[PDB]
C-alpha cells in the first residue's frame, strides 16, 4: 500500500549506535523508510516526512522545528524541543515529577541542595551535615557535555572541587541498586544497573510512572532512574530522566522502535 | 507636537495604587495619554498604543501579547511575559542572578534546599542541621497569591506545617536588615526595610547590580531584595526579585515613571 518516511536528525555518534542496518531493514520491510535529514540544508526544503525523530540542540535547529511544526501540524515531531527543555533544569524537571498523581508501592522525590557559587561551596554550614555519598549534577545542562552526567561524591574534599552552580542529593537510602527504565511511547523496558561500581519494582507500578512521565513531560523517548528506599522497602524515588537514550544497547530494540514508528505514522 | 498613548492592563487594585490622578496629569502635561486596556475586548481591536504596560497573568493575556508583539514589533511591551516568567521558579531566577559578571563590595547568591513532598518535609535528615530563622517560598509561584510571598520560619515545628514543594534559605548572616531596591529602567531607588518585625550598600554597586539584572532578566520594572553578609561586612546577597512592585509607596514615583514612559516612547 502507501510508504511512510521517517526523517531522522541525529549526531553521527547517535546515527552509528541507533540507525543500524537491522533497524533500517525491519522498518523498510513494513513500509517505513528511515531517511536522514541533511544538516547542511534547511529542513523546510527537505522532502515529505510522516514522522521526524531527532536529538539535536541549539536555537537554529529549534527555529527549523518551530517552522516545521507551524507548516505541518499533523506530522509528529519526536520529540518537540519545548518538551525536551523540561529536562534541562534538574529542579524544574523534578517539579514535573512532583505533579504526577499516586496502591502497595509509594512514589517519592528526593530533596536537593542548590549551591550557586564557589564561596557557598566552601562556607555553607549545612553542607557539613550531609551524609555521603552524594549525587551531584549541574543545575542546567542539555546532556551533550560529559560534565552534564550525574556524578558521585564520596567526601567533603571531592564536593569542594566541583563546579557550581550544582544540585546535591544524598545517596544512602537505596541499598546500592538503581533501576534504569527505558520508555518508548506506551512501552516500558527495565535494567537493574548496580550503582557505586536484585529485586526489581513491580511492573504495574513502573508502567503507571512511565505513563505519567510521558503525559507530564510530553516525551515519547526517555529513560528514568529509580531507587528503592530500603528503610520501608515498598517506597521508590525517581532520581533522573534522560531524552532519547542508548536504546541500541537493549536486545530487541529494533522491533520495539519499528512498532513505535508504525503507531506514530497511524496517530 | 504629537501625543503618545500609554496603554495599561492592570488589575483593579494595581490601577487604584499605581494609576493615580497625579501620575495621569503629569504624563498628560508632557504629551502622554495613559489609556486603560479593556479586559472584556481583545487587545488586537484596541486602538493605537506607543507603549503597553501590564501586570496580568495567564495564557489568554499571554496569547494577546504574543500576537501584539508579532503585529507591532516596534511598540515596547513592559514587560514581555517570557521575561516575567524568569521570576516564577525561585531556583531558575537565582540561576539568572548567578550569570551576572562581577571592586570593594562582593556579590553572592544564597544556597537553597528544595523539598518536593510531605514525606521529605518530615524525614529529610539534613533539615535537622538548619539554622533558624529560614526564608521559605513555594518553588513555583507568579506573586498573585498571598501564599506566594517569602515567609519566615522560626523552628522545626513551623517548617513542618508548610506546603511543599518549597525552597528554604537560612536567614542568620544579615544582622536583621534587608534592602529593597526599586528599579525603573536605568533608574534605581532603595528602602532600608528592617526584616524580622542602618548602613545602606554603596550606590555605585547597587546600580551595577540593578543594571545587570535588567539586562539578564529583560525587565524594566522590578524590585530586588538584598542583604549584607555581616561576617565580612563588604559582601551582599540578592535573595529575591519581584515584577512591577508598589512604586506608588515611594514619594516622587510619578516623576520617575513619567520620565521612564517618555524615554520608552523615544527608543
Ligand atoms: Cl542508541
Ligand atoms: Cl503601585
Amino acid at each position: 500500500p502507501p510508504r511512510y518516511v521517517i526523517g531522522y536528525a541525529l549526531a553521527p555518534k547517535k546515527q552509528q549506535s541507533f540507525i543500524q542496518p537491522s533497524l533500517v531493514a525491519q522498518a523498510a520491510s513494513r513500509g517505513m523508510d528511515l531517511v536522514p535529514v541533511d544538516a547542511s540544508q534547511p529542513l523546510a526544503e527537505q522532502g515529505p516526512f510522516h514522522l521526524l525523530i531527532h536529538k539535536l540542540y541549539g536555537d537554529d535547529w529549534r527555529a527549523q522545528l518551530v517552522a516545521f511544526a507551524a507548516r505541518h501540524p499533523a506530522v509528529p515531531i519526536v520529540d518537540p524541543p519545548h518538551a525536551i527543555d523540561r529536562l534541562h533544569n534538574r529542579i524544574s524537571m523534578l517539579q514535573v515529577v512532583s505533579e504526577l498523581d499516586h496502591q502497595d508501592s509509594t512514589f517519592g522525590i528526593p530533596s536537593q541542595v542548590v549551591v550557586y557559587d564557589a564561596a557557598a561551596l566552601a562556607d555553607f554550614g549545612l553542607l557539613a551535615a550531609l551524609r555521603f555519598p552524594l549525587i551531584a549534577k549541574p543545575l542546567v545542562a542539555d546532556g551533550t557535555a560529559k560534565s552534564h552526567k550525574m556524578s558521585l561524591v564520596y567526601h567533603r574534599e571531592g564536593l569542594g572541587k566541583l563546579r557550581p552552580p550544582l544540585v546535591l542529593q544524598e545517596f544512602v537510602n537505596h541499598g546500592g541498586v538503581i533501576f534504569k527504565v527505558y520508555v518508548v511511547g506506551g512501552h516500558v523496558t527495565c535494567v537493574k544497573r548496580r550503582s557505586l561500581p536484585a529485586v526489581v519494582p513491580p511492573a504495574a507500578f513502573i508502567n503507571q510512572i512511565a505513563g505519567g512521565l510521558r503525559r507530564a513531560l510530553g516525551l515519547q523517548l526517555f529513560n528514568f532512574d529509580m531507587i528503592r528506599d530500603v528503610r520501608a522497602g515498598d517506597r521508590y524515588l525517581v532520581i533522573d530522566i534522560n531524552y532519547f537514550p542508548g536504546y541500541a544497547k537493549m536486545p530487541g530494540y529494533e522491533t520495539v522502535l519499528t512498532d513505535f514508528f508504525w503507531e506514530m505514522v497511524h496517530k
